[PDB]
């Protein structure tokens, strides 16, 4: 197909734009022809370019399986990714409308988006730097600190509840059809100075959502919408960085068709055909770094079996605090968690790191790394969490059901490791290693409900043999324990008839507590093997009471055991904790 070339430095918009030697100057020319982009067509932006007060909007077209539309860079890579910087200009603004109630949230209004994909299928967008900056908002994560006075550290915010919503990239389905085969790859999205509060406008680094094409006003609209579904399939977001954005880091799948998916909460189980029909299929979130989101880091909504792997989140919930979140109004929302699912079926969260979720000390009503929220079958495995301000894992309220949390390591997570506020049943927490410091404990104070804890190592990383509160409340049976290891405690859960007790973590693991305290400067995950391996303190030492002491687990959610946190096979009697002895 046709390849187009844009150069902010060299080009001219009188040019043809179809050869490298004579490229366009501005994105206006691409915008003018984007709806006619088709299979094999490409829009290449010159490395080193800065398209200021510009944006790219692509609507109502498609590549195909043989040849996608491509939006990318050309030239010398050392000149720096091309930059699209909308600065919120009028021309980037569009009217979003779900055309249904989507809960107690703003569902309609004006949004500024730097890169908009409205019902575009088979498109790959790569190697762009994307911003949406307000010169009057400045609060960089890299030097962020809690101040006794607002904005005293050379920062400034707009705290207005009516602040215009802004996206870096928005993926919008609103034609009553599937929008498929979208790939975002090696983008750098930053300084998207959106609205601090709004959770489900296209407001954040990357947001993908689906609307009804018309309001559901009659029996006839209702028959039609029940069968013609705006939804996503084959959305891949990988190798990207999202930094300094309000509100969401990366969210995918919120939908007007929640009115069908959520018509019948039942017991929290989600029917396979229901979620496949109305929800989003084959979503993959891989190798991204999210730092300094105002709210939540990465959330998957109304997704059928997404895969969320190899991401790093870091220092999110920047704005979920009493100084910055001042106009919550009737929506509320002064809460955020790290990397998590909402009303998904069997999502898989594996090999992710999550650091320093902020502000539980200053008005963040959550603050966890992980959150098995409402939904069915969430699998968290082989993830690391450090230094989160409120807990490693939440299981959230009645409709959070059938969670498995296994082969994870939690280090220096504060105020509790496990948070079980009135959650539904079916939850199974096994083969984790959790390192609990003096700012923390096993269960958050508010915990009251079900989980089955087996084969875990609990490490009291404090200077006395702690008398721990192992049980709080009794909803849905409360917390039951079997076949766990308890390191440096004076007591143990009364339910555990198979306890393994150890006095000194030094005779259990090589270097407990020595896992990372921060993300890698690059945002990449830490190595788990080789010279740079970062988790070797969590390997059992020779003769460790962890070795071959675990029960053969029977997963309550029918996920077979495969490997441990380091990816090594588990065979025989499993070792206690997250890491097999080698
Ligand atoms: C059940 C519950 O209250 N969950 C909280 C999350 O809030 C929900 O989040 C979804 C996201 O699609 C909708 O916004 C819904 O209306 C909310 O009730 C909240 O985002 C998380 C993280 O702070 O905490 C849960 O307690
Ligand atoms: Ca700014
Ligand atoms: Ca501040």
């Amino acid at each position: 197909g046709t390849t187009y070339y844009v150069s902010s430095a060299h080009g001219d918009d009188a040019n043809a734009g179809t050869s490298e030697n004579a490229p366009w100057k501005s994105l206006t020319k691409v915008n003018d022809i984007a709806s006619d982009l088709g299979p094999g067509d490409s829009v290449l932006l010159e490395y080193g370019s800065e398209f200021n007060d510009q944006y790219l909007h692509i609507k109502d077209t498609a590549g195909n399986a043989d040849a996608p539309i491509t939006i990318s860079a050309y030239g010398d890579a050392d000149e720096g990714k091309p930059v699209i910087a909308s600065n919120g200009v009028k021309g980037s603004q569009w009217e979003q409308d779900y055309r249904a109630n989507v809960g107690n949230h703003k569902n309609k209004g004006t949004v500024s988006t730097t890169l908009l994909l409205k019902d575009v299928s088979y498109i790959t967008v790569s190697n762009l730097e994307i911003t949406n900056d307000d010169a009057d908002v400045y609060d960089p994560i890299d030097t962020w600190k809690w101040t006794d006075t607002p904005d005293s550290d050379g920062t400034k915010l707009d705290r207005s509840a009516s602040r215009m919503d802004r996206t870096g990239v928005a993926g919008i389905a609103e034609n009553g059809a599937t929008m498929s085969n979208v790939t975002l790859d090696n983008l750098y999205i930053h300084d998207v100075d959106g609205n601090i509060y709004n959770k489900h406008m296209a407001n954040g680094g990357i947001y993908f959502m689906a609307h009804y094409p018309m309001e559901n006003t009659s029996a006839e609209t209702d028959v039609w919408l029940r069968e013609h579904v705006s939804r996503f399939d084959h959305v891949t977001i990988r190798n990207s960085t999202v930094k300094d954005v309000d509100r969401w880091g990366i969210a995918v799948g919120y939908t007007a068709y929640l009115n069908y998916i959520d018509a019948n909460y039942g017991d929290g189980s989600i029917d396979d055909a229901l979620i496949a029909k109305y929800g989003s299929t084959n979503v993959r979130i891989e190798n991204n770094y999210v730092k300094g989101a105002g709210g939540d880091a990465i959330t998957l909504m109304y997704c059928d079996r997404p895969v969320i792997e190899h991401n790093v989140g870091d220092s999110v919930s920047k704005h979920i605090n009493t100084q910055d979140y001042t106009q919550p109004g009737s929506y509320g929302g002064r809460v955020a968690a790290g990397i998590w699912p909402w009303r998904c079926k069997d999502p898989v969260f594996q090999y992710n790191e999550m650091y320093n979720n902020l502000n539980a000390e200053h008005g963040n009503g959550d603050g966890q790394a992980w959150d098995a929220d409402y939904g069915d079958g969430t699998l968290y495995q082989y993830n690391y969490s450090y230094g989160n301000s409120f807990a490693s894992l939440m299981i959230c309220n009645w409709y959070a059901v059938n969670t498995t949390f296994r082969y994870n390591i939690s280090q220096n997570d504060r105020q509790g490791v496990f948070d079980l506020p009135s959650n539904g049943p079916g939850n199974h927490i096994y083969n984790n290693t959790v390192y609990v410091d003096a700012d923390s404990q096993v269960l958050t104070k508010r915990s009251n409900s079900q989980s089955l804890f087996e084969n875990n190592i609990f490490i009291n990383a404090t200077n006395t043999k702690k008398t721990e509160t192992w049980n709080r409340g009794s909803q849905n049976g409360g917390q039951t324990y079997d076949n766990n290891m308890y390191v440096n405690y004076a007591n143990k859960p009364t339910s555990d008839a198979n306890a393994i007790e150890a006095d000194d973590v030094s005779a259990v693991l090589a270097g407990a507590g020595s896992a990372p305290t921060s993300a890698l400067k690059s945002g990449a995950e830490h190595a788990r093997t080789g010279e740079k391996a970062a988790f070797d303190g969590y390997r059992p030492v020779a003769g460790s009471k962890a070795i071959n002491a675990g029960k053969v687990v029977s997963d309550l959610n029918d996920y077979a055991v495969e490997n441990d946190f380091l990816g090594n096979a588990v065979k025989g009697r499993p070792d206690l904790g997250a890491v097999e002895a080698a």
